[PDB]
DNA sequence: CATGTAGGTAGTCCGCG
DNA sequence: GCGGACTACTTAC
């Protein structure tokens, strides 16, 4: 096979490599890498080395890295760039693997593991590491083994070995329900002391070592638990053990009152699960315990257990172990259907960086730039400093508040990166500039050509045409990944659909799930199958179409992410090509093409419609544009309809044969305007929108800028088999809102858009008369706890303290001296909730860490205290208030001459 | 050590015979 | 109590 790297580190002189070589063996190596740099020298010099701007440069090797680092410096103080790649160990990985790297997931080994630690006096903190380590659960995924570390003696209680039988027992018949799929994989092994569990977890480590190591908070909690442990009971050169290189290096943030640390162990890469998921699963959650979110994902019930968790050990070993292996488990079980250690692996080996450097997307395109003008002979700038500026971004139309009735929305494919590869944006692609005409005159068309030579951006910037930029070539590249995966994951979507609507009718037979592969639009043969499947198997399919569109969602929208982010980096000032004329020629086109191409929709619908001067495009943001189809509908007539599904044909045909076109039209004027190098504003359909036929639903309303709903049928070519609400910005879609008032908002928005005002005005009433019902977890609000150290005047809020900060500091107060209730962490999460007056927690509300259950000291009393009038007027009755005054509806019937009678 | 800007809601403060 | 500045939190792109 093909050789690839696993880690990399520099330590002082030497390169510290792990790999696969080309017998797919692990192996470890030491280099002492010459690195090159680059200094411009004079035209005469006879060269193979040139800058990006075809500047030659003479190649100065080095004996040691930190003779680089030195002439770096000394270049600095001389006054001149000093060119190359200067991150070491990225030289490196390109010298060693010139070539696309093909890894085997197979040979990395990929750890996920998880410890236990009691602790009677308070949350136990990672840098005194006081207390015993009592359980560790390590998989491993070479080996498909689940290694379980027990501490059956400590100073906290001695307890028995745990038994496998009854943990896999079903609770409810008194076991622990430890899954039976990994029940055989569970390999156990009890201690009778502290120092020979972790002597033999040092051995363990020793013999398979992680590469990728994982978990969920591993980098706060477990490592440097794990780490600091070791160190204090036998020493820091045995805690070194945890790294294959013996070097650590220990980060400690200053939390004050007290603090924490993140340890780094050279020559492992941690990629926490819980940083992998805020990153690439575009969700915002309340809260981040692993119990929230495995149910979230997984549809699992939280693990229950009696009392309180610094009690479970003594009082339930039993339940203590398997919980510890159950946790590790749950984050395999999310990564299965998530996907982003495959993610994180692809990323990693496509740029030839740390595999845990795909966190940073600047270090990222850095190395894949680099790789790319390397391949080339070309020498890379140096890096620079710039102090921070403001710049322009996008264009966002201010909509009339109201209910839509019909709409359609467009938008165009990749926006940014299209842009840069059809302006050509790329540091050594810039020709020279332009004077610029205000934008408003390039919309209009009134303003005089930029240029007959040059691609230009109205900024002002013109680029070569006649040549690529590295920019626009690699970022084509992700592009074209991102396209494929993007076509799998919509592919599985309307699979889904057609599953969906063969469930309506499912067949009383015994049979099996049709062997599909779901990232294709199933065929004719197969959907008469499938219309002859049983209800079970059909469920079935569904599932794992659901599971081939989240795989696929992952892949293309992190792509999207990652070559978006080039366009951002450009405005950044570490990035090495930091540069605004860049930046902003990107944005100010943007604005231009958003506003061009509501002027040639307006223009286009008026004429086919045989009107003037009416204004169809009602909204629009960054790339998109939503037109009013009202006129469209009845131009024809709502009668001429048979049901809901063929107005939605009728529109979707429209928009495809005739409003597309001249769509695409509009854009080709305006590149031939902007003399562009290649066409790619591509604004296809995104939503058709409006109210069931023959319903009182309003079909859709805006709020604002960034504020709407919208009823749709069919999006970007899925035709649903039941509508879907598409909503934006609304308190619905915020993190911030309470659970069950999200669920309540989004059934009034239902009822608005589908049925009308008096089924809003039934569901209302219902709502304010059985709130008061609900769950206090359902109906509190969330924030993030910033700065609450700030706002801490002797437990006592300060000046302009917010009221979220507040209901922490009230909490703060109710547990002093109490050493069970668990701290508010800084920047974490809280549900918040208000107080009334007079309450003996003495102040207006009270917060407490999210996803969890308040302290049951305190619980009854916020239970008894809680302002539910306050709740129900600020979450609930304040937000539907703007959602139904936008529309021009009411929530609640208002008084008239009527009330005279009696009805 | 290092993606971007635009924008709404709701909090505190402060003025207000 | 209400409604402007000033701003934390948060989401749409
Ligand atoms: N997270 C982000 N970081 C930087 N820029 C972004 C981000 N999200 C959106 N943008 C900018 O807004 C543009 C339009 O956003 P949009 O969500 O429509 O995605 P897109 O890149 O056009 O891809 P799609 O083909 O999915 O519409 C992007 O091309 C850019
Ligand atoms: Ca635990
Ligand atoms: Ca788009
Ligand atoms: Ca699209
Ligand atoms: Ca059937
Ligand atoms: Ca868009
Ligand atoms: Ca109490």
């Amino acid at each position: 096979m093909k050789e690839f790297y696993l880690t990399v580190e520099q330590i002082g002189d030497s390169i510290f490599e792990r790999y696969i070589d080309s017998n797919g063996r692990e192996r470890t190596r030491e280099v002492e890498y010459k690195p090159s740099l680059f200094a411009h020298c004079p035209e005469s010099q006879a060269t193979k080395y040139f800058d990006i701007y075809g500047k030659p440069c003479t190649r100065k090797l080095f004996a040691n890295m930190r003779d680089a680092s030195q002439w770096i410096k000394r270049m600095e103080d001389i006054g001149l760039e000093a060119l190359g790649m200067d991150d070491f160990k990225l030289a490196y990985l390109s010298d060693t693997y010139n070539y696309e790297i093909k890894y085997d997931h197979t040979k990395i080994r990929v750890a996920n593991f998880d410890i236990e630690v009691t602790s009677p006096d308070g949350f136990p903190e990672p840098s005194q590491a006081k207390h015993p380590i009592d359980a560790i659960t390590h998989y491993d995924s070479i080996d498909d083994r689940f290694y379980v570390f027990d501490l059956l003696n400590s100073p906290y209680g001695n307890v028995e070995e745990w038994s496998i039988e009854i943990a896999a027992k079903l609770q409810e018949q008194g076991g622990d329900e430890v899954p039976s799929e990994i029940i055989d994989k569970i390999i156990y092994m009890p201690f009778d002391n502290e120092k020979e569990l972790l002597m033999e977890y040092l051995n363990f480590w020793q013999q398979k070592t992680p590469v990728i190591l994982t978990g969920w908070n591993v980098e706060s909690f477990a490592i440097p638990y794990v780490y600091n442990r070791i160190k204090n009971i036998f020493g820091e050169s045995t805690a070194k053990r945890l790294s294959p290189h013996r070097k650590t290096r220990v980060k400690v943030i200053e939390n004050m009152y007290g603090s924490r640390e993140i340890i780094t162990l050279f020559g492992i890469s941690v990629l926490d699960y819980i940083d992998l998921y805020k990153k690439f699963s575009f969700t915002n959650q309340p809260s981040y315990s692993l119990d929230y979110i495995s149910e979230f994902e997984l549809n699992v019930g939280k693990l229950k257990y009696d009392g309180p968790i610094s009690k479970l050990r003594e009082s339930n070993h039993q339940r203590y172990i398997s919980y510890n292996i159950i946790a590790v488990y749950r984050v395999l079980q999310i990564d299965a259907k998530r996907q982003f250690i495959n993610l994180s692996l692809d990323m990693g080996y496509y740029a030839k960086i740390q595999i845990q450097s795909v966190f940073s997307p600047i270090k990222t395109w850095d190395a894949i730039i680099f790789n790319s003008l390397k391949e080339q002979n070309k020498v890379i700038p140096q890096g620079r400093s710039h102090p921070v500026q403001p710049y322009p971004g996008a264009f966002v139309k201010e909509p009339i508040p109201n209910r839509y009735k019909y709409v359609m929305s467009f938008d165009l494919t990749s926006a940014y990166p299209s842009i840069i590869r059809q302006v050509n944006i790329s540091p050594e692609t810039i020709a020279g500039t332009f004077k610029v005409a205000p934008l408003h005159d390039y919309i209009n068309a009134v303003a005089e050509r930029p240029s007959d030579v040059y691609s230009c951006s109205p900024n002002g910037m013109m680029y070569y045409k006649d040549r690529d930029g590295v920019v626009p070539t690699e970022i084509t590249k992700v592009f074209n990944q991102r396209k494929e995966h993007k076509g799998y994951m919509l592919a599985a979507q309307r699979n889904g659909e057609i599953i969906k609507e063969a469930l309506h009718n499912p067949n009383l037979s015994v049979d099996e799930p049709l062997d599909v592969d779901y990232r294709f639009d199933f065929s004719d043969e197969i959907k008469e199958k499938i219309k002859k499947l049983s209800a079970k198997s059909l469920n079935e399919m569904l599932f794992r179409a659901q599971r081939t569109e989240v795989a696929g969602m992952t892949a293309q929208i992190n792509r999207k992410a990652l070559i978006n982010g080039l366009a951002g980096a450009l405005g950044n000032v570490w990035f090495r090509y930091y540069d605004l004329r860049n930046a902003t020629a990107i944005t100010t086109f943007g604005q231009m093409a958003l506003q061009w191409i509501e002027r040639k929709v307006n223009e286009y619908l008026n004429e086919v419609c045989g009107t003037e001067g009416e204004a169809f495009v009602l909204y629009g943001d960054t790339d998109s544009i939503y037109v009013s189809a009202d006129k469209i509908i009845d131009k024809v007539g709502e009668s001429k309809f048979r049901d809901t599904n063929h107005w939605v044909d009728f529109l979707d045909k429209f928009a495809r044969e005739r409003m597309e076109p001249a769509i695409d039209r509009g854009f080709r004027e305006m590149c031939e305007y902007m003399n562009n190098k290649q066409h790619l504003m591509f604004m296809d359909r995104e939503a058709i929108a409006g109210p069931p036929l023959g319903s009182k639903g309003i079909g859709g309303f805006w709020t604002g800028k960034k504020r709407y709903a919208l009823n749709v049928w069919d999006m970007e070519g899925t035709r649903y088999a039941e509508p879907k609400l598409k909503i934006m910005g609304l308190e619905t879609q915020k993190s911030s809102t309470p659970k069950a008032v999200q669920k309540a908002l989004k059934e009034c928005i239902r009822r608005m858009l589908q049925e009308g005002e008096e089924s809003l005005q039934e569901y209302f009433k219902e709502f304010e008369k059985e709130f008061r019902q609900l769950n206090y977890i359902s109906i509190a609000s969330v924030s993030s706890a910033n700065n609450i150290a700030k706002y801490d005047v002797g437990g006592f809020p300060g000046p302009k303290c917010p009221f979220h900060i507040r209901g922490i500091l009230t909490y703060n107060r109710a547990i002093k001296g109490n050493i069970d209730a668990p701290q508010v962490v800084e920047g974490e999460k809280v549900y918040v909730l208000p107080l009334r007056e007079g309450n003996p927690f003495g102040d207006k509300c009270i917060a407490w860490p999210s996803g969890t259950e308040i302290t049951d000291l305190i619980k009854d009393d916020v239970l008894h205290w809680m302002d539910y009038t306050v709740l129900l007027e600020k979450t609930f009755i304040k937000p539907l208030e703007g959602f139904t005054s936008a529309a021009k509806l009411d929530y609640e019937k208002k008084a008239s001459l009527f009330d005279m009678f009696d009805f």
